[PDB]
């Protein structure tokens, strides 16, 4: 069972690594580890199981955050209230396309590695499509829009070894762009 303690910290050398392709099939041990990214996430969500053992309510999960240099990973998203729902564990995910129109969080993001919050808008592409292969191999193609286009771009950075604060505006941090949508949480 995963828990906080897998979780590497910021500062960590593997979150700024780029997450190696995986090979296609996966092995038995990158298929459990896969299983358990998302089994923490439903952990997460569940409160009493995240009350027991101190877990911070999470969306989406990636490899290289478990120091696991993969391009793997988990999102989990509840339902909306619209009936739409994000249950996906991806591998090799790729962005092939996506909007010039931009999109954000009005609160900023946060992340299971960074202890403390950085305040701050990331402006991330309102629309993307994915490319990747499912847990067996098989093909997934994903078109996304706004909160979980956001949450997506989120993990598939850390396969990149980008963090969410390098899109910050030093100057500027909480000027939404032009034209940029403004995302509800
Ligand atoms: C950093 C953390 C706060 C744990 C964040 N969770 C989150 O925002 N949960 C949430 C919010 C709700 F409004 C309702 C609800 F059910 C759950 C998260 O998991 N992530 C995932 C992560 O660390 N990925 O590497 C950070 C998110 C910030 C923007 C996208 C992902
Ligand atoms: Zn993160």
């Amino acid at each position: 069972m995963l828990t906080m303690k897998d979780i590497i910290r910021d500062g960590h050398p593997t979150l700024r690594q780029k997450a190696a392709e995986l090979e296609l099939p996966l092995t038995k041990e990158e298929k459990e580890t896969l299983i358990a990214m998302r089994e923490f996430l439903v952990n997460s969500q569940d409160e009493e199981i995240a009350k027991r053992y101190g877990l911070r309510s999470g969306v989406g999960l990636a490899a290289p955050q478990i120091n696991i240099s993969k391009r793997m990973i988990a999102v989990l998203i509840p339902d909306d209230g619209s009936g739409k729902s994000y249950d996906y564990m991806l591998v090799n995910p790729k962005i092939v396309s996506h909007s010039v129109q931009e999109a954000y969080l009005p609160t900023g993001e946060g992340c299971l590695s960074v202890d403390d919050n950085v305040a701050g808008l990331v402006h991330r592409h309102n629309r993307i499509t994915i490319k990747a292969k499912d847990i067996e191999g098989n093909d997934i193609q994903l078109r996304l829009k706004g909160y979980p286009a956001i949450v997506f771009q989120h993990e598939i950075d850390h396969l990149n070894g980008v963090m969410f604060y390098d899109h910050i505006d030093k100057d500027h941090p909480l000027q939404p762009h032009t034209d940029a949508v403004e995302v509800l949480e």
